[PDB]
C-alpha cells in the first residue's frame, strides 16, 4: 500500500477507532490511529491557519494550529521520517466527508524544504487558485476556480457541502527530502482554511500529507479514513 | 513547431546564418538569428556566470554574464513576451557541440517567478545535481551525477568532449507566467557554467529558454541551432 | 540639503505647482513637480496595494498601485539613481495633511534588495507593527501600535484624522544601492495602505521614499510638500 | 552583566574550566562553562560551515559544523530562550586568541527570523565585506574589506595572526524574537569560517552569540573568554 505521514484536523471524534471524545489534531503514521493528539477548539464558519515544521537534526514533528483573536493548539511528536518515507516524495492535501458533511476549502497553501550539503530547495505559494491549475494534481472530487479557492470535497452551487466525498490535490513536482551528502534537511507548510457546516456535528476533517510518488486515493476512504488509509488498522 | 523564447551564449560565429564575428550573447525570439547580440569575452575553462531578469511591467528581457576578476557583458531587448509565449511554460537549458566542440557543464542553477495579483510564487535552487534527479526532464544527451554536476552535451570517461551532440534539461513543474488578474508578473534566472575545450575553436554554446511544457529537441538541431530551432530561418 | 527619490500617492491636486487636475501617482527626483504622472482612481476609505521595483540593468523606476475588483495604475521613468543617490541609502514611508485632511494607515511593508558580484541581500516583512518598533525610525507625528497600524499622520482617539500633521518612518539599518564589483543591482517594496476622510477633498498624500541615511523632516513640509521638500521648486 | 546566549567553536581545551580534552562545539547559556558540547574534528586551514537553528516549538538549541569531505559534528540542547534573552535583541560573531594564536576569517554570514502571529521577518546575506560596512558593528579588533573577508582577530600584513586580540560584529538592526501574538517563532543562522594558524596548537575559537542590544566586549575577555564573559563561572 502507500506510506503515508499526515497532520490530520479531525472535526468528528471516532471514539470506536481510537479519536478522542472532542474535535482535534493529530500525527498520523502510517495509520489513521493517531500516534499523538491535542485537543482543538474548532470555529464552524470562521478561517484558520495551520503550521506544520521538521527538520532532520532534532527529527521532530510539530504542528500548530489556530484562529484569529483566540489561543492556539499545538502538537509534537519524536519521529525519524528517514526510516518511514522514502528519498523522494510528494506534498498535498487531503479531506473528506461521510454520513456528516462539511466544507473543506483552501484558501491559500505554502510550502519550503531545504537540503544542505556539507544547498538544494524548494519553495511554492498558492495564495489564489486558477480554473486550470497545472501544477498541481487533482484526485477525487477536489476542484479549483471557485471564487478563486481549492475545493477539496463536492460542493453544490447553493454553496451546501455534499455527503461521501472526497478529494485530495498535491504538487505536481516531487520533492527531495533526503541525500547521501546533507547535513541537514528541513520543511515547512501553511494553510488557510475554511470549514463551514449547517449541522452542529461537522465531518469528517482535512490532512496534510506526505506519501510515496505515486499515491493515490484508497478505496472506500471516505468518511473517518480521511482519504489516505485503507482501513482502520 | 515549438515557441521559444531563449538567451544564447554562443561561442562559435556562424557568420552566414547572422552571427558577429566573435563569440556573443544574444536574444533569441522563436529564430536562431537574434534579434540582438553583444561581445562576449569568452575564457575557456573557467567558471562564468549568467542573469536573466524580466517584468511585465517594463517588458524588457535583460542578461548579464560574467567571469571573476573581468568586466561584465550584458544586452537588453524590448519584448512583450505576453504576445508570444503561452499563458503555461517550462523553463530549461540547451546546450549542443558540431564538427567543433565543447564541455557544456552547469554546476548550479536556480529560478524565481512572481505573479501578483490586485501574490503566487515559485523558486527552485540546483547547487548539486543527483544521479537520478526526479524534478528535472533530461532529454537527448543530457545527464546528472558526474561528480554532482549536469553534462548537457556528451563527455566521453577520460573527459574528453565529444562532437555531433545535443542535450536540454528542463524543470519537472509547468511555470505559470500570466493570469487574467495579475498586476505584475516577473522573473529571474541564474546559473553557473563551465566552458572547456582542447581546441582553439569551441563550439557551439549554451542556452537558457522558455517554452511550451510539451518542447522536445527539434530533429538535427545540432551542432549552430543549439538543440532548440529546427532550422536556421 | 537632503537627496530625495521618491514615488508619490497624491491625493490632492495643487495644479499651481504642477500637479494634474486629479488625484494621480508620480516620480519625484529631488523636487515635488514630478518628472512623470499618471491618474490615479483612488478610492475612500478602501485598502489600496502599491509596488515599485527597479534594477541597475534597465535603469527603470516603475510603480504600480491598484485596489480589489479595480483596473490599476503604472507609471515608469528612466533614470540612473547611481547617479542621484550616494552609496548608502535609508528607506522609508512619508505622508502629510494640510487645511484638507486624510487619514495616512499603512497596514503592511515589505523590501527587497540584491547586489550580485562578479550575492548580498537585505530582507524585511511587517504585518503588524507592536507599540515598540525598535527596528524603526520615526519622525514627526508618526506613531506605531493603533490597532497594530502604521499612523503615518495624527489621527484624534474617535478616529479622525487632523490637519496640518506631518510623519515619517525609516527602517533602523542603512541599506547598499551600489557596490564597485556588482554585476546587478535592484529593489522591490510593497505596502498596503488605507486612506479615510469625511471630507469630499482629501490631502494631501503619501509617498515611498529613499534618501541619505541623516535624512530628517524639512521645515514646512506640511501639505503640499509630502513631509519630503523644503520647498515647491 | 550582558545577556548571552553562544554557540562556541572551541579550538583550545582549558581542561581546568569544564572544556573536554579536545576541540569542540558547545551550547552557552549565560557561561562559558558550556551546558552541551560536542567532539569537534577541526582542520587547519581549511573552510567550514556551521549552522544554527532554533523555534520556539520545540524550544531546541541545534547546531552543526562540517568540512567538505567529511562527516559532521552536532550538538543539542534544550532551552527556552523567551526564559533567558529579552524581547529584543542583537545578533553577532566573536572570537579572540590569547597566548596562543589562530586567525578568526568569516567569509559569509547569513540569517533569518520569522514572527508568525494568529508573519513578520528578517533577513539579511554577506557573501562579501566591504570596507565601510555600515551595516555592521564592529568592536574591538574586528576589521572588514581585507580581500573582502571580515577579520575578527588581528592580522599583521604578513597575514600572520597575533596572541591577545578579541573581535565582535554585530548586525545593526535590532531583532525581535518574540511577541504576545506570536504563534510560531523561529530563526537559523549559517556563516563559513577559515581557521589558520602556524603552531600545532591553535587558540581560542569563534562563537555565534545572541545578547541584549547594548553589548559591549567585557574587560580582559581575550583568550579562553572568546570576548562574551567576563569571567569562568
Ligand atoms: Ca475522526
Ligand atoms: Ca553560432
Ligand atoms: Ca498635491
Ligand atoms: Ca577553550
Ligand atoms: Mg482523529
Ligand atoms: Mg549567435
Ligand atoms: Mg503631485
Ligand atoms: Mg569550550
Amino acid at each position: 500500500a502507500d506510506t503515508i505521514v499526515a497532520v490530520e484536523l479531525d472535526t468528528y471524534p471516532n471514539t470506536d477507532i481510537g479519536d478522542p471524545s472532542y474535535p482535534h489534531i493529530g500525527i498520523d503514521i502510517k495509520s489513521v490511529r493517531s500516534k499523538k493528539t491535542a485537543k482543538w477548539n474548532m470555529q464552524n464558519g470562521k478561517v484558520g491557519t495551520a503550521h506544520i515544521i521538521y527538520n532532520s537534526v532534532d527529527k521532530r514533528l510539530s504542528a500548530v494550529v489556530s484562529y484569529p483573536n483566540a489561543d492556539s493548539a499545538t502538537v509534537s511528536y519524536d519521529v525519524d521520517l528517514d526510516n518511514v518515507l522514502p528519498e523522494w516524495v510528494r506534498v498535498g492535501l487531503s479531506a473528506s466527508t461521510g454520513l456528516y458533511k462539511e466544507t473543506n476549502t483552501i484558501l491559500s497553501w505554502s510550502f519550503t524544504s531545504k537540503l544542505k550539503s556539507n544547498t538544494n530547495a524548494l519553495h511554492f505559494m498558492f495564495n489564489q487558485f486558477s480554473k486550470d491549475q497545472k501544477d498541481l494534481i487533482l484526485q477525487g472530487d477536489a476542484t479549483t476556480g471557485t471564487d478563486g479557492n481549492l475545493e477539496l470535497t463536492r460542493v453544490s452551487s447553493n454553496g451546501s457541502p455534499q455527503g461521501s466525498s472526497v478529494g485530495r490535490a498535491l504538487f505536481y513536482a516531487p520533492v527531495h527530502i533526503w541525500e547521501s551528502s546533507a547535513v541537514v534537511a528541513s520543511f515547512e507548510a501553511t494553510f488557510t482554511f475554511l470549514i463551514k457546516s449547517p449541522d452542529s456535528h461537522p465531518a469528517d476533517g482535512i490532512a496534510f500529507f506526505i506519501s510515496n510518488i505515486d499515491s493515490s486515493i484508497p478505496s472506500g476512504s471516505t468518511g473517518r479514513l480521511l482519504g489516505l488509509f485503507p482501513d482502520a488498522n
